């Protein structure tokens, strides 16, 4: 029933993601000095520190907006990868599976709570 519960649930999920070794390439914005053509391919960079900061600033209205930014981290990795077998991209796939498995109940509970609120 709790319309606000998603926020702490997302904070806890981000803490687990930061402890995951697979998140290391995605914890801070992609370094343009190491990947000089990154912005020729990626229009909207995204990373987990930006997501956490957006959440902590009170700049997400719903967990769907946070989930759109997290999915952008993974689609950027897929768009930038030179190969579907590359190390960083392979780490993004595992991390994406872990994120999707945990965010599902957050989204479901929020949407159910909001439908109850508007009943
Ligand atoms: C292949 C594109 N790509 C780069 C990163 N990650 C990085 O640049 C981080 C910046 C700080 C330490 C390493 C993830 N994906």
């Amino acid at each position: 029933y709790d319309i606000q519960a998603w926020k702490k649930q997302c904070e806890e999920l981000l803490n687990l993601i930061f402890q995951c070794e697979d998140s290391e390439p995605f914890r801070q914005p992609v370094d343009l000095l190491e990947y000089p053509d990154y912005r020729d391919i990626i229009d909207t960079p995204m990373d987990f520190a930006t997501v956490r900061e957006t959440l902590e600033a009170g700049n997400y209205e719903s967990p769907m907006e946070l989930c759109k930014d997290v999915r952008l981290i993974f689609s950027n990795s897929k768009a930038y990868t030179p190969s579907k077998r590359s190390r960083i991209y392979s780490m993004s796939l595992r991390l994406s599976a872990f994120f999707e498995e945990h965010i599902s109940s957050v989204l479901s509970d929020y949407k159910s709570a909001l439908r109850f609120h508007k009943r």
